[PDB]
């Protein structure tokens, strides 16, 4: 009865595991879409979680009930081998595809042509190899560093400390997830700077510090640019002489840029005080119709961008008159749409790994702090639950 009732459930869930790792490892070589930069971390993430679901998740509830398995089983070894290096490819993972995200709407530009389908090979297999040499010689060879499984019955050999223990919870979940949601602190304050000025750019046409609020937040966006970074330099100070090579940093990009100096004389000869909101519209708009700009807009546009910004991108293709501006900000906002899938897919994937991790973490606090804190059985359902974070994963990226 008691040790049906959890079987059942662990049983049914690792083939929900393991039945989407190998649908979407499939799906790769299946659809030769699904292969760039941003679903590339993802194929390892899935390469992970089918490790630590076929090999990983059915041994321990396979030991958690049939208690056979402790000091019985000599291929434990290579089971936390595979459940270790899985997991921390798992959160290298997490904190690469942070450390992108972030790098790409910052320094979006020194990583447009950083970030192709080739160097994500490398940054993989980079991140793969150090997590292989954080604990796959580790988790293996560091017996004979006692040549069987040291007094293992099924757990780490190294893993046995207090302090050991908290420096590991902190350099693989505290350490990584305070700096997670340190960028996210950045991200989102950083989105939400552009957002909020956009729309009091949109929202009131009298407020002149909204707009240099909205410049500042371009500027912190385009600071790899000297001539970007120039460029709203310049136009911020023209509203807060040299102005001949104002037009000289306009006319370093033009492949529509002849209505720019147009708008740019009509909000700087009638003294201006909403025709620099459209200026700026105008200028965000071109700027997100190119190349090599599109994902560094995008990834501002996604936050606030339920209603304020389709308006504010609107009115600058309106301002700006490009003939079929229409469509190219619909193109615009389906990248951003974009964007903001995978933002709500890394937002979900943290909080599923804070919300299933963190209670082993939590415990793991107060292990050191009154360490008869908690139970056995809190313990394994902190344990089992970080398991679960591997059966969310798939159907993270199917929702
Ligand atoms: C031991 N298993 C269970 C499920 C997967 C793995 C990790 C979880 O435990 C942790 O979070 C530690 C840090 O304390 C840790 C160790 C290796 C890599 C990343 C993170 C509990």
């Amino acid at each position: 009865w008691q040790v049906a009732f959890i079987g059942i459930t662990t049983g049914l869930l690792s083939l929900a595991t393991v039945t989407g790792n190998l649908l979407v490892l499939i799906s790769f070589k299946v659809n030769t879409e699904l292969k760039t930069v941003n679903n590339y971390f993802l194929l390892s993430l899935a390469c992970a979680d089918l490790i630590i679901g076929t090999f990983s998740m059915n041994l321990y509830t396979t030991y958690l009930l049939m208690g056979h398995w402790a000091l019985g089983t000599l291929a434990c070894d290579l089971w936390l081998a595979l459940d270790y290096v899985a997991s921390n490819a798992s959160v290298m993972n997490l904190l690469l595809i942070s450390f992108d995200r972030y790098f790409s709407v910052t320094r979006p530009l020194s990583y447009r042509a950083k970030r192709t389908p080739r160097r994500a090979a490398l940054m993989i297999g980079l991140a793969w190899l150090v997590s292989f040499v954080l604990w796959a010689p580790a988790i293996l060879f560091w017996q004979y560093l006692e040549r069987t499984v040291l007094a293992g019955q099924c757990y780490i050999q190294f893993l046995s400390q207090p302090i050991i223990t908290f420096g590991t919870a902190m350099a693989a979940f505290y350490l990584p997830v305070t700096v997670m949601c340190t960028l996210y602190w950045r991200i989102y304050r950083f989105r939400r700077r552009g957002a909020e000025a956009l729309e009091r750019a949109f929202s009131l046409e009298d407020d002149k510090e909204a707009l240099l609020a909205a410049l500042d937040a371009l500027a912190e966006a385009f600071a790899d640019d000297a001539e970007l970074t120039a460029l709203l330099a310049l136009l911020r100070r023209l509203l807060e002489d040299e102005l001949a090579a104002l037009r000289a940093a306009l006319t370093r990009f033009p492949e529509f840029r002849e209505a720019l100096l147009a708008l740019l004389d009509r909000y700087l000869a009638t003294r201006d005080l909403a025709d620099a909101r459209d200026l700026v519209w105008a200028l965000v708009l071109a700027i997100a119709s190119d190349p090599r700009y599109r994902p560094a807009v995008a990834a501002m546009i996604a936050f606030g961008d339920a209603e304020v910004l389709r308006a504010g991108l609107l009115r600058g293709a309106e301002a700006l008159g490009l003939p079929g501006g229409e469509a190219l900000v619909e193109e615009i906002m389906a990248e951003a749409e974009k964007e903001k899938k995978a933002a709500r897919t890394l937002s979900a994937i943290l909080l599923a790994f804070i919300l299933t991790w963190t209670p082993y973490n939590i415990m793991v606090l107060v292990s050191t702090f009154c360490k008869d804190c908690v139970p056995e059985t809190l313990w394994e359902l902190g344990y089992w639950l970080c398991y679960v974070n591997s059966t969310i994963n798939p159907m993270c990226y199917a929702l």
